DNA sequence: CGAACCTGGTCTTGACTCCATTGCCGGATTTGTATTAGACTGGCAGGGTTGCCCCGAAGCGGGCG
């Protein structure tokens, strides 16, 4: 997701099957720590996936 | 055959002129330092966006003692 002037982030599927958020080139970090960073809960997700 | 002549360099005397060269000397300018008493109390900030390669370092899984 490329802004202007903003900060990148990305979304990407590693070696294993595991989605990881990169929010300004930081390390791996996984989604659903994302997600409960915007509040959602784990029921939340598991309703949406 | 001998005597003067005028004039080249070669040099000397002494007076005249003119300008460097300090030395003050007084003033102008300029370089550095100090001092401001109400209260003020943690920064903005984009280059990063390659490709490849070598390698050093962390970190964890793996067997292990």
């Amino acid at each position: 997701v490329i802004p202007s002037r903003g900060a990148w982030l990305e979304f990407d599927v590693d070696k294993r099957d595991t989605v990881g958020v990169r929010i300004d080139r930081k390390r791996r970090q996984p989604v659903t720590v994302l997600l409960k960073a915007l509040g959602w809960t784990s029921e939340q997700i598991v309703e949406r996936f």
